[PDB]
C-alpha cells in the first residue's frame, strides 16, 4: 500500500527507464544473470550465453529486457489496481517458465542497483523508498498467486 506523493515518486523514477527502456532492460538482465547465475538457466534462449560480453552483445537479450520493462511499467501506472495485468504474469511464472518467487526478489534488488547505477546521485532516498515499496506490493500480489496455485 502506497500513498499518493509515494506513487508519484515511483513513477517520476520510472520517467527515467523510459528514457532507455532498451538499456535499463538489458543492464537489470545482466545483474540478474551474473549475480545470480542459476536464474540464467530458466531461460532457454540465453543459457548459452556464458559470458558477460555475450550477454551484452545479445540483441536478443535487450529485446527480452524491454519485454520485461514494459510489463512492469504497464503494471506500476495502474497505482496498485493491476489485478488484471497481474494475474496472466503469475500464472505463466508459475506453471509454464517455473520461476520461484526468490528470484523475483533477486530482480526487485537488481532493479534497484542498476537505478543506481545509472543515475548516481540522481536516485534519492525517498525515491529508492517508494521505489522498493512498489516491486514489494508487485511480489506479495504474485506470492498471493503462487499461493493458490500451491507453486514453491
Ligand atoms: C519484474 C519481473 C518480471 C516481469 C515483469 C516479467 C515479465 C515477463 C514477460 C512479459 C514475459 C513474456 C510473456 C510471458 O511468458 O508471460 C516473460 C517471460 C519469461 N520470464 Fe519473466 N518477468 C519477470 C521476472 C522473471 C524472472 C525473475 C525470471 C527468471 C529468473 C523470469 C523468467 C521468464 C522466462 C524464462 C520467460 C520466457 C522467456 C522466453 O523463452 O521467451 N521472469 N517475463
Amino acid at each position: 500500500g502506497l500513498s499518493d506523493g509515494e506513487w508519484q515518486q515511483v513513477l517520476n523514477v520510472w520517467g527515467k527507464v523510459e528514457a532507455d527502456i532498451a538499456g535499463h532492460g538489458q543492464e537489470v538482465l545482466i545483474r540478474l544473470f551474473t549475480g545470480h547465475p542459476e536464474t540464467l538457466e530458466k531461460f532457454d534462449k540465453f543459457k548459452h550465453l556464458k559470458t558477460e560480453a555475450e550477454m551484452k552483445a545479445s540483441e536478443d537479450l535487450k529485446k527480452h529486457g524491454t519485454v520485461v520493462l514494459t510489463a512492469l511499467g504497464g503494471i506500476l501506472k495502474k497505482k496498485g489496481h493491476h489485478e488484471a495485468e497481474l494475474k496472466p504474469l503469475a500464472q505463466s511464472h508459475a506453471t509454464k517458465h517455473k520461476i520461484p518467487i526468490k528470484y523475483l526478489e533477486f530482480i526487485s534488488d537488481a532493479i534497484i542497483h542498476v537505478l543506481h547505477s545509472k543515475h548516481p546521485g540522481d536516485f534519492g532516498a525517498d525515491a529508492q523508498g517508494a521505489m522498493t515499496k512498489a516491486l514489494e506490493l508487485f511480489r506479495n500480489d504474485i506470492a498471493a498467486k503462487y499461493k493458490e496455485l500451491g507453486f514453491q
